[PDB]
RNA sequence: GUCUC
RNA sequence: GUCUC
């Protein structure tokens, strides 16, 4: 869980996230490239949802690490470290 | 490079605008074919960057590259321009 | 310019033909080095512009230039010609 | 767990 | 000619 750090505190827009499969892609607002995001990377989840998720089109803040199969998001939160909004496909508690 | 099919319809799966490549899913064979920026024949006239967009229907020829099938002469259906990526600014 | 390493194998991370530069990730140290189009020693004869291509394996020396570690005498593995970039048109 | 419930 | 066609 110690993967090299390529960039820190990057702002991105969730392109899409699939709750069933537990991954999606965030598009970096600076470079407009996609970054793979797994459901385990989400640090400050929506407290009203049990499952970890981000929702399509949501603004998120994160670090980029060199993952096992490419660049990966980690430490994903809302802007300024607030909880994410979560996917509308992730059920509320 | 040998021609494997002409005038096929496919759905763009994703396209990376920072480095200019993505993949198309052919609607007949459901295989994936690589698409490079340089293979787009009829680009969106309103955008400077040459690109295609996720989910877009495109029409293309398919050739055999080193590492797999590649799209070429890529257009929108009927030869009209592609829509291009949401991540490529308009002029 | 002082030499930091000779005969390094690396993988092109990206190379922009329009601006004439890119980065190579060294296969031994996994560090990035800058490469300018003037540093390519064995270009692909069948492309007009000088370039290397995304994901290609290159062999080079590492010098320290004005703005950081820099790649020089860039060839393909063993000194053969590089493959070059898809963005560099073929003759 | 790399282009979708 | 130091993170982009």
């Amino acid at each position: 869980a110690d993967k090299p750090v390529l960039a820190t505190k990057v702002l991105g827009t969730v392109k899409w996230f699939n709750v069933r499969n537990g991954y999606g892609f965030i598009n970096r607002n600076d470079t407009k490239e996609d970054v793979f995001v797994h459901q385990t990377a989400i640090k400050r989840n929506n407290p009203r949802k049990f499952l970890r998720s981000v929702g399509d089109g949501e603004t998120v803040e994160f670090d980029v690490v060199e993952g096992e199969k490419g660049a990966e998001a980690t430490n994903v939160t809302g802007p300024g470290g607030v909880p994410v909004k979560g996917s509308r496909y992730a059920p509320n508690r």
